[PDB]
């Protein structure tokens, strides 16, 4: 019963947690997330700390326990 509560914040106020393991890629969490709150999955940006994490992310994930708190935001800049 090996689970990590991330509690990811959005810019827009919206506060939702999600239970996964910590053995993959954020691309579980990011398009569950994305899939569920109503974006895409052409533009996302994960801030944890102020370090810009995409959605083939692991190796953090991984360092990480359980109880951990994130930023979702949205930054392209085109041109």
């Amino acid at each position: 019963n090996d689970h990590i509560n991330l509690k990811v914040a959005g810019q827009d106020g919206s506060v939702v947690q999600f239970k996964i393991k910590r053995h993959t890629p954020l691309s579980k969490l990011m398009k569950a997330y994305s899939e569920r709150q109503g974006l895409s999955m052409r533009q996302i940006r994960f801030r944890f700390d102020g370090q810009p994490i995409n959605e083939t992310d692991t190796p953090a994930q991984l360092e990480m326990e359980d109880e951990d708190t994130i930023d979702v935001f949205q930054q392209q800049t085109g041109g």
